[PDB]
Order: structure tokens, then C-alpha cells, then sequence
């Protein structure tokens, strides 16, 4: 899957409270964060579909 698949989930330094989906490599599925609003990474997926798709699909 893609490296950034594997990356941990990146709040950033915006103070939002805005619930995206990241792929947890370890536990094999897509959990919520709290993203901040801005400097997303690509580990951030406003679906668990996306996210699965992206990361998890096969």
C-alpha cells in the first residue's frame, strides 16, 4: 500500500476540531482523529471508505 499508509496521524497546529479518518497500520483498519484545520497530511481521509480504499482495500 502507499508509505504514507503508515504514517500516525497528524493533528497539525490549527485549533479545529474536525473528525477525519487515518489508517492505523497496526491494528489494520481506519480510526478517527481530530484534525486541527490546517497542514493536513495524506494520512487523512474524511471517510472510512477512503480511507479503507486508499489503505486498506484489497
Amino acid at each position: 500500500r502507499p508509505d504514507f499508509c503508515l504514517e500516525p496521524p497528524y493533528t497539525g497546529p490549527c485549533k479545529a476540531r474536525i473528525i477525519r479518518y487515518f489508517y492505523n497500520a497496526k491494528a489494520g483498519l481506519c480510526q478517527t482523529f481530530v484534525y486541527g484545520g490546517c497542514r493536513a497530511k495524506r494520512n487523512n481521509a474524511k471517510s472510512a471508505e477512503d480511507c479503507m480504499r486508499t489503505c486498506g482495500g484489497a
